[PDB]
């Protein structure tokens, strides 16, 4: 009986195995655009993905992760609100059963069709596993998806999904360029929070872009053909794998833009 999103094991149940679920800096949150303060000391985000090396894509039974070789100083995130340099390790999405829901963060309560998380760990902690143990260990760059025009840079990911339909399947996934998934503007909101899945650790500086990317209805439909179950188990479509907004508690959301 471990965690998931279904009835019986979804987000309102996670606190029983992961008490930090009701902690002081949980994610996601609703971004109240009128209350976020412009912070003229924030820097432009620096996203250096030219040398990114993807390795593999994996259906882990919650989502699919596109995994990177993070053994050298390649795909990094810095600047913005960050001190130091954070290294890309994987990306994944959260999406809905319908286009009216799916994102984890919301903007003035607006839910987008999906949300992309590019996960980076602080190189001062030497690896991902040690980083998640620190309050400034991770930087996750969150990008909203709306349904409209297709995102050509997404299509390679969409096409490999029928090879990892079920939990525990993986596939070779090299030379995937994540610059294809970024909107034009890097205007962002930022606040301190957590992993949005168990173990829900409070180790994340969240950077959420204001500009969504557009993906097609056929693209997001293919996400929804994935399965939560393993091969040879009864089919449970992989939909609604998002955690709802959690209490903001004392925290400030800062905006990089006027
Ligand atoms: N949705 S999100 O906030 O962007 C996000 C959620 C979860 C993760 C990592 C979850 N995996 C782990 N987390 C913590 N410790 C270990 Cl040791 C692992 N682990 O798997 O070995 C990364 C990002
Ligand atoms: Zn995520």
């Amino acid at each position: 009986h471990h965690w998931g999103y279904g009835k019986h094991n979804g987000p309102e149940h996670w606190h029983k195995d992961f008490p930090i679920a009701k902690g002081e800096r949980q994610s996601p949150v609703d971004i109240d655009t009128h209350t976020a303060k412009y912070d003229p000391s924030l820097k432009p985000l620096s996203v250096s993905y030219d040398q990114a090396t993807s390795l593999r894509i994996l259906n882990n039974g919650h989502a699919f992760n596109v995994e990177f070789d993070d053994s050298q100083d390649k795909a990094v995130l810095k600047g913005g609100p960050l001190d130091g340099t954070y290294r890309l390790i994987q990306f994944h999405f959260h999406w809905g059963s319908l286009d009216g829901q799916g994102s984890e963060h919301t903007v003035d309560k607006k839910k987008y069709a999906a949300e992309l998380h590019l996960v980076h760990w602080n190189t001062k902690y030497g690896d991902f596993g040690k980083a998640v143990q620190q309050p400034d260990g991770l930087a996750v760059l969150g990008i909203f998806l709306k349904v409209g025009s297709a995102k050509p840079g997404l299509q390679k990911v969409v096409d490999v999904l029928d090879s990892i339909k079920t939990k525990g399947k993986s596939a070779d996934f090299t030379n995937f360029d994540p610059r294809g998934l970024l909107p034009e503007s890097l205007d962002y909101w930022t606040y301190p929070g957590s992993l949005t899945t168990p173990p829900l650790l409070e180790c994340v500086t969240w950077i959420v872009l204001k500009e969504p990317i557009s993906v097609s209805s056929e693209q997001v439909l293919k996400f929804r053909k994935l399965n939560f179950n393993g091969e040879g188990e009864p089919e449970e479509l992989m939909v609604d794998n998002w955690r709802p907004a959690q209490p903001l508690k004392n925290r400030q959301i800062k905006a990089s833009f006027k």
